C-alpha cells in the first residue's frame, strides 16, 4: 500500500495515523473493544473525558500493559480538555483527572477539545434560563498557555487542538510569546466534509491533522433519515467493490492517503479487525479526486448550541 503506520510529529514524536475512536461507545463495551483493537494492531486510542468512559478505557489499556502485549511507548493515548475547564486553574485538574481514568502517567496527545469555552461546573454544557450555552470569559490563548504547563510538568507529550477554523489556528500560531505549536488539529473529514482549504492550511504548518467521523458517523444521536450516508453511497460502494475492500475500508483508507491520522469508531470485534486492515491496498488519485468530489460541506458536528459564542468555530469558511 506504500504506507507507513506513523508520521512524524513536530514536537519529534511519531503518531501512529490509524486510532480507535471511542465517542459513544457504551462504558460495558468499550474494555473489550480497545483489548480487541490492541490484539490486532491499533496503537492509538482516542478519549476524551466527556465521553464518560475513560475509566473502561483505562482497564483495557491497562490489562494489556500488565499482561505485555504492549509496552506504554508503543502506545499513543489521545485525551481532549472539555470546555468547562478551559480556566487556567483548572486545566491541570482535567488532566490528571483523565491521567488517572486512563492509568497512564502521560498523554501522548492532549488537545482543546473545542475552541468555546463554557462556564465550570458539574454540567459539560451549561444552559441559561433560555437553553444558550453559558460562555466562560477565558481566551484560547491564556488555554494554550495553559496547555504549554502540561508539557513542562511531564503529563503530556505533545498538545493540539481540535475544531479550530483556520483564523483560530491562526490566533494560536501567531500567539505573543507561544512556546510550543499545536502538533495536532483533529476535525471532522470525509468525502462529505472534505477540508481542502484546513487541511492544507494545518499542514503548510507543519501541523498534523486528524480526521474524525470518518464514516459519517452513523451512530450519531441526532442523526434523521434524509441525511446523506457515506457507507450507503452507490458510489462509495463501486470504489470498495473495484479494490475488492469494504466501504468502511476505502472511507478510513481515503483520509490516510491525505497524509492525515484517522480514527475510525467501534465496539464490534470483527469490524475492529476489519477497519484496520487498510495497509494492503492503494487508491488512484483518480479515485482520491473522485471521493474528494462528493464534498457537500455536511456537518455530523456543528456544535449548534454554541453558534453564539464568540469563538463557535463553524462562521468562517474554513
Ligand atoms: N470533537 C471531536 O474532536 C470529535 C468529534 C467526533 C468524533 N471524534 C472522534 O472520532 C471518532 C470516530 O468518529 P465517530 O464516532 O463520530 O463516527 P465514525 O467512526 O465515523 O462511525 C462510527 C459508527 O460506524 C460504525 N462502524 C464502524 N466500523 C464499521 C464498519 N466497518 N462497517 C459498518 N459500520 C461501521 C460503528 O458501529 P459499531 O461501533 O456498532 O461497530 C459506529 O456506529 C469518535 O469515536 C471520537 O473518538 C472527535
Ligand atoms: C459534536 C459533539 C460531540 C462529539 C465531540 O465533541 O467529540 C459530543 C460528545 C459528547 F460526549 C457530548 C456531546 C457532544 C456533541 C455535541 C453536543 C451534544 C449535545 C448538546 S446538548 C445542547 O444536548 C450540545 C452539543
Amino acid at each position: 500500500s506504500h504506507m507507513a503506520s506513523r508520521l512524524l510529529l513536530n514536537n519529534g514524536a511519531k503518531m501512529p495515523i490509524l486510532g480507535l475512536g471511542t465517542w459513544k461507545s457504551p462504558p460495558g463495551q468499550v474494555t473489550e473493544a480497545v483489548k480487541v483493537a490492541i490484539d490486532v494492531g491499533y496503537r492509538h486510542i482516542d478519549c476524551a473525558h466527556v465521553y464518560q468512559n475513560e475509566n473502561e478505557v483505562g482497564v483495557a489499556i491497562q490489562e494489556k500493559l500488565r499482561e505485555q502485549v504492549v509496552k506504554r511507548e508503543e502506545l499513543f493515548i489521545v485525551s481532549k480538555l472539555w470546555c468547562t475547564y478551559h480556566e487556567k486553574g483548572l486545566v491541570k485538574g482535567a488532566c490528571q483527572k483523565t491521567l488517572s481514568d486512563l492509568k497512564l502517567d502521560y498523554l501522548d496527545l492532549y488537545l482543546i477539545h473545542w475552541p468555546t469555552g463554557f462556564k465550570p461546573g458539574k454540567e459539560f454544557f451549561p444552559l441559561d434560563e433560555s437553553g444558550n450555552v453559558v460562555p466562560s470569559d477565558t481566551n484560547i490563548l491564556d488555554t494554550w498557555a495553559a496547555m504549554e504547563e502540561l508539557v513542562d510538568e511531564g503529563l503530556v507529550k505533545a498538545i493540539g487542538i481540535s475544531n479550530f477554523n483556520h483564523l483560530q489556528v491562526e490566533m494560536i500560531l501567531n500567539k505573543p510569546g507561544l512556546k510550543y505549536k499545536p502538533a495536532v488539529n483533529q476535525i471532522e473529514c470525509h468525502p462529505y466534509l472534505t477540508q481542502e482549504k484546513l487541511i492544507q492550511y494545518c499542514q503548510s504548518k507543519g501541523i498534523v491533522v486528524t480526521a474524525y467521523s470518518p464514516l459519517g458517523s452513523p451512530d450519531r444521536p441526532w442523526a434523521k433519515p434524509e441525511d446523506p450516508s457515506l457507507l450507503e453511497d452507490p458510489r462509495i460502494k463501486a470504489i470498495a467493490a473495484k479494490h475488492n475492500k469494504t466501504t468502511a475500508q476505502v472511507l478510513i483508507r481515503f483520509p490516510m492517503q491525505r497524509n492525515l491520522v484517522v480514527i475510525p469508531k467501534s465496539v464490534t470485534p470483527e469490524r475492529i479487525a476489519e477497519n484496520f486492515k487498510v495497509f494492503d491496498f492503494e487508491l488512484s488519485s483518480q479515485d482520491m479526486t473522485t471521493l474528494l468530489s462528493y464534498n457537500r460541506n455536511w456537518r455530523v458536528c456543528a456544535l449548534l448550541s454554541c453558534t453564539s459564542h464568540k469563538d463557535y468555530p463553524f462562521h468562517e469558511e474554513f
